């Protein structure tokens, strides 16, 4: 089974990707991680980091460009990901395609069934092959505005089935029972 867990920055995803992982482990599975932005490894990645504390001129000014950054990233772990699903029973993505269409769609002040999220899908799932998660967990607990509003968004996915199943929990969610489900 493969998972993202989706969210806001502070929303604290890394804290229930260990928190899953332990449970999923504790219930016999053996488990891969891996997040994303690949800062330190993806040029891409590095080079929207980069747009967005001002370098590279009018990049960070177009939500398309940076989400094709975000995009191309991903896709240049297609096969490490595809690798791992080969190789243990649950890969477990700390941010993956869902949060292309949450920034953007916020950004453009769109919704769930507008232009940007219909593209991430087209670009990310089709075209570049990524593979559409088993499930995405959204983590959604209480730029500022932006922030509400790529929540909402985020949340707006969820309700949607936006990619696939979801699932939406809070900063007290179980571990083991959130696994359970999760789990075959
Ligand atoms: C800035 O404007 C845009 C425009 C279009 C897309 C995006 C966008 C953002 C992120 C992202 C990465 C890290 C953190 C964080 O930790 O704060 C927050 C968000 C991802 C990812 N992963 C993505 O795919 N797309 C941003």
């Amino acid at each position: 089974v493969l998972i993202a867990i989706e969210g806001v920055d502070g929303a604290g995803k890394r804290t229930l990707v260990e928190k899953l992982s332990g449970a999923f482990r504790a219930a016999g599975r053996s488990v891969a991680t891996l997040a994303f932005p690949r800062y330190g490894q993806s040029v891409a990645a590095d080079i929207a980091a980069e747009a967005l504390h001002g370098e590279h001129g009018d990049l960070a000014s177009s939500v398309y460009a940076m989400a094709t950054l975000f995009a191309l990233d991903r896709a240049g772990a297609v096969h490490t990901i595809q690798g791992l699903c080969r190789g243990y029973d649950v890969v477990i993505l700390d941010r993956y395609v869902a949060s292309n269409a949450a920034y953007s769609a916020a950004r453009l002040h769109e919704n769930a069934a507008g232009k940007a999220a219909a593209w991430v899908q087209r670009i990310e799932f089709a075209r570049l092959g990524l593979p559409k998660p088993d499930w995405q967990v959204l983590l959604a607990v209480s730029d500022a505005e932006l922030q509400q509003r790529t929540g909402a968004v985020y949340a707006e996915l969820a309700a949607q089935g936006w990619g696939g199943r979801w699932l939406v929990v809070g900063a007290d969610v179980d571990p083991g029972r959130l696994a359970a489900t999760l789990a075959p």
